[PDB]
């Protein structure tokens, strides 16, 4: 009655890339079923599989699920990585939700023309630098423990990780004056889970021009 | 500590009003403390309340909860409107997220020049029509409830129905056609918190080409 969860996506990070990220981390195998044309997204819209006719779309324990966050939540929740009780939830809530608005800032950087993509990364980084490198090195700062919450792994460490992966593809400088992320950074990056996941041959996906 | 949870945003809907509702239709009473210049905000920022430098912020139960999707988490789970299992939320996430992306592009919709607000109205009413209404229609004639999800009350329902009312300030016809959102839109409403809500002088807050 199917155990891997199956990821409806396209061959590419884009909206896909933190399940992925937050599946291989909790060590849960999952296959991928790759959009390569629009007759195989009408299929997907046709056969019913979409609520709101669009993808990322994972089916797992016998549900489509659709929307990035539903999609994230029942896996966190699922493989406990989600919290001990509701205020933990909230503080990684909080957390997570700063680093989708960097996350989203990155993703829909543009490229074209030259003087809009240098005009949008020099933002970017002054927000890093500013803004969301600070907060972060704050938290880890305030309670001096290993973790983001609780003083155990939570989907926050996961997903703060991963961020810290692009933007050091952006520019690997901005990360120099926050030890503390690069501590979290080094950590998360030596469990044997996500090292799988960094290695070669893995699903993690490549960037697009980078 | 503070039994009643503080928000602090502008006097204006904008990204707060999905709270008021959640927390009107809990029947929780709150506060507000409205940020009236560039000076109130300038204060919030100092004293160190916003962690990512930025409004909506809740203080709840010791908290100051920045955020829109943390501080409704949150609130939903406190005042048990998250449903009863993470299958059940699986399903409020879904639609409420489907819900949050409708809202934004209503939120978003510009005003300006008048032929750009009008090309993006169609797309949205379009949307509306073709895509989130029978969504919607479909989840309530599948299960043929009251609700949702799970037979009861939930975030769904209200975030659902908030939606309702400003789809309505829009075209009050792209309803016409779902039966079973129109009853929901009853019954919700109709429910005593929230009902207390849609009178004059709740924390309802306007909209803006009135305020």
């Amino acid at each position: 009655m199917a155990e891997k969860p199956k990821l409806h996506y396209f061959n590419a990070r884009g909206r896909m890339e933190s399940t992925r990220w937050l599946l291989a981390a909790a060590g849960v195998e999952f296959e991928e079923k790759f959009i390569k044309s629009a007759e195989d997204l009408d299929k997907l819209r046709n056969d019913g599989y979409l609520m709101f006719q669009q993808v990322p779309m994972v089916e797992i324990d016998g549900m489509k699920l659709v929307q990035t966050r539903a999609i994230l939540n029942y896996i966190a929740s699922k493989y406990n990585l989600y919290g001990k009780d509701i205020k933990e939830r909230a503080l990684i809530d909080m957390y997570i939700e700063g680093i989708a608005d960097l996350g989203e800032m990155i993703l829909l950087l543009p490229v074209c023309p030259p003087e809009e993509k240098d005009a949008k990364l020099a933002l970017i980084k002054e927000k890093i630098k500013n803004r969301y490198f600070p907060a972060f090195e704050k938290v880890l700062h305030h309670h001096g423990q290993d973790y983001l919450v609780g003083n155990k792994l939570s989907r926050a460490d996961i997903h703060l990780v991963e961020l810290l992966y692009y933007v050091e593809e952006l520019d690997s400088s901005l990360i120099s004056s926050f030890p503390l992320l690069k501590a979290l950074k080094t950590r998360i990056s030596n469990l044997p889970t996500v090292k799988k996941f960094l290695q070669p041959g893995s699903p993690r996906k490549p960037p697009m021009d980078e």
